[PDB]
Formats: structure tokens, sequence, C-alpha cells
């Protein structure tokens, strides 16, 4: 229920906390299909070899426009993220969201790598909202790790997000939300898109 989710949940939660989670976003049939497509990209070698950690390598990535052969349902996910944001009108902060990046599909290989603490957009590059879709069936963070931990600015607490199947996450891309991915001991997939604020971007 896009507009309803938008108006009753995503808008008030973002404006109050700046971090929001939607479980069971596309449902398990579409979700599995996205899973399958991401796995096919992995098995057919479309991912990079992974972030040079040490040689130990971490998260493998691939940029996905949405129209590529074999990425149709990823395309569908993207269109559906786009619908959510659009049905938010201009009510996320005072931002006017007019574009987004392609989809970054990330795959942690399960070798104990994660991702160091960072801010997605620390220097005003246009990106106002980070949108992440998780695809990991029966993820148990107690056993496989890979929690996304956010450190909201000015709070003395963590916000730990499990990379659960069919979960969608929004958070502010700027310094309000430093985050890290804790070590992952199982294959962990996520798809991220960033939304641009027209003014910040016209001006980057
Ligand atoms: C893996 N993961 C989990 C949680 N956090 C992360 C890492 N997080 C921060 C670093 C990345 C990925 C996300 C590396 C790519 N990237 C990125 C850079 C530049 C642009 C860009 C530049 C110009 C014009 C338009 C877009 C878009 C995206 C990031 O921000
Ligand atoms: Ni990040």
């Amino acid at each position: 229920p896009a507009l309803k989710l938008a108006l009753e949940y995503i808008v008030p939660c973002m404006n109050k906390h700046g971090i929001c989670v939607v479980d069971d976003f596309l449902g398990k049939e579409t979700g599995q299909q996205i899973g399958d497509e991401v796995r096919a990209l992995h098995d057919t070698g479309k991912f990079t070899d992974g972030q040079l950690v040490s040689d130990i390598r971490g998260d493998k990535i691939t940029w996905i426009e949405g129209k590529e052969p074999g990425c149709e349902t990823i395309g569908l996910l993207m269109s559906s993220m786009d619908d959510l944001i659009r049905h938010c009108n201009g009510k996320l902060g005072s931002y006017k969201i007019n574009g987004r990046t392609k989809a970054m599909v990330a795959c942690y290989p399960g070798n104990g790598t994660g991702y160091v603490r960072h801010v997605d957009n620390p220097n005003g590059d246009g990106r106002c909202v980070t949108c992440i879709y998780y695809l990991n069936k029966d993820w148990d963070a107690k056993v496989s790790g890979g929690i996304l931990r956010i450190f909201p600015e000015g709070k003395a607490q963590f916000a730990d997000i499990e990379p659960k199947f069919d979960r969608l996450l929004f958070f502010w891309s700027d310094r309000r939300n430093p985050h890290e991915v804790q070590p992952a001991y199982a294959t962990r997939y996520a798809i991220t898109v960033w939304y641009f604020d027209a003014d910040e971007r016209a001006r980057a």
C-alpha cells in the first residue's frame, strides 16, 4: 500500500528518527525472484572481486541500471522504491527529491569481512536518503553476523539493523547516520539506492 506506507509510516518516522524499517516490502515471491537474480549475477561473474581489505577482500559490488537482461525484478524493486519516495511528496525534511543513483548490489562473501564505520555523504554530494533492500533468507545475526550498526549523531546508543529477507531500510545519508557493517560469516546480499536532493545536487 505505497502512499499509505508513505504517509502513515515513512514520513513521520524519518522526520522524527531519520532511520526507518519496512518489513515484508515486496513479499516472498517477488523477493525470492530478486534473490535469484542477484545470485545469478554472482554465479555468472558480474560482481567485482571485492573491497581490498588487507590479500583479503570484502564486499563485492555491481551497479545495476534496472533494464539489463536477467535484472528485471531488480528493476521492479527499483521502480517500487521510486514509487514510495514519490508518494512521500516533499515531506521528507524540506528536501525535494528529484533523482537517484543506479542500484548498488553488494555481496559480502562470508569470510568475516564487514565494512568500516563511515558516513555515506559527508561532503554535500547531493545524496539525502540511503535506501537499502535486504535479501537474506533466515538470517540469524547471532550466528552469521553482518548487522548494520548505525550510530545516530548525538545519541549514546547504537541502532542495530539485521539484514533480514524482504526488509527495506531508509536513513539520512549525511553525518546524522554514521554506520558500519559488522563482520559477516555467511553470504550477505543487499541492494542500495541513494536519492538526491535537487538543491544540494544542482549545487555539488
Ligand atoms: C556497504 N555499506 C553498507 C552500509 N554502508 C556501506 C557503504 N556505503 C558507503 C560507501 C559507498 C557504499 C555505501 C561506496 C559507493 N558509494 C557511493 C559513492 C558515490 C556516489 C555518487 C557519486 C557521484 C554522483 C552520484 C553518486 C554514490 C555511491 C557509497 O556511498
Ligand atoms: Ni554506507
